[PDB]
């Protein structure tokens, strides 16, 4: 039985390649999980169908409706198999969904327009004038939501009050309006794609201060599926083996346009 692999259009994660409307199934895509997915998938024995998730969205749990969104909704009702993709670990998944062994480490960071007077997040929280925001539907949003240190708090009760919204919908959608705004929005994403984008023309961006926290992406599966333990092992074999470094490097190092 063909696998169906949900995941989200996510630099350099996973990419549509250039004029891709002459292209069909899983050649549309490239990517470090376009990649990853295919040794996943050899190590395991299964074949594959990549799929987009529908809503574009990470997966959150609607605080009205009790739904779950996004790629972890794709798996909680039943729509795909697995999940490959930079899908941060975390207890309210974890409750829901199985996860991998993390296949990549990362933390919240910032993302300036180069030349912006912040260093930190503790600057931002203590101005004004320059505006900032997360992503919806992910888990960087629900780390300000939930978190007791004050300057996370402060600049939460700051977010969920800006009106019209600081909160965007995609990645991409952050950092186009960190270059639109002249410097006077920053965005708030993690530090895997800070480091992607930063190094990727225009050289307009930069990433300031230390990770908030530290955490990891996993391969998920739903909950007590059968392919979740091989696809532990297999992951854990590509770290040793040295092939998850080699993708990494592929997709940030080897992109780099910026000097
Ligand atoms: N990796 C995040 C999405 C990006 C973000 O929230 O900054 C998630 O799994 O929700």
């Amino acid at each position: 039985k063909t696998v169906v692999v949900t995941t989200i259009l996510e630099s350099p994660y996973v990419m549509m390649k250039k004029n891709h409307e002459m292209l069909e199934g899983n050649e549309r895509y490239e990517g470090y999980c376009v990649d990853l997915a295919a040794e996943i998938a050899k190590h395991c024995g299964f074949k594959y169908k990549l799929t987009i998730v529908g809503d574009g969205k990470y997966g959150a749990r609607d605080a009205d409706t009790k739904i779950w969104n996004g790629m972890v909704g794709e798996l909680v009702y039943g729509k795909a198999d697995i999940a490959i993709a930079p899908l941060t670990i975390t207890l309210v998944r974890e409750e829901v969904i199985d996860f991998s062994k993390p296949f990549m480490s990362l933390g919240i960071s910032i993302m300036i327009k180069k030349g912006t007077p912040i260093e930190s997040a503790e600057d931002l929280s203590k101005q004004t004038e320059i505006a900032y925001g997360t992503l919806d539907s992910g888990s960087t949003k629900e780390f300000f939501r939930r978190s007791k240190i004050a300057v996370f708090d402060k600049m939460w009760t700051y977010m969920r009050s800006a009106e019209p919204s600081v909160f965007v919908r995609t990645t991409a959608e952050g950092v186009a309006r960190v270059r639109k705004s002249k410097g006077k929005y920053a965005y708030l994403l993690e530090s895997t794609m800070n480091e992607y984008i930063t190094q990727r023309k225009p050289c307009d961006t930069m990433k300031v201060g230390g990770n908030l926290d530290s955490k990891g992406y996993g391969i998920a599966t739903p909950k007590g599926s059968s392919l979740g333990n091989a696809v532990n092992l297999a992951v854990l074999k590509l770290n040793e083996q040295g092939l998850l470094d080699k993708l990494k490097n592929k997709w940030w190092r080897d992109k780099g346009e910026c000097g």
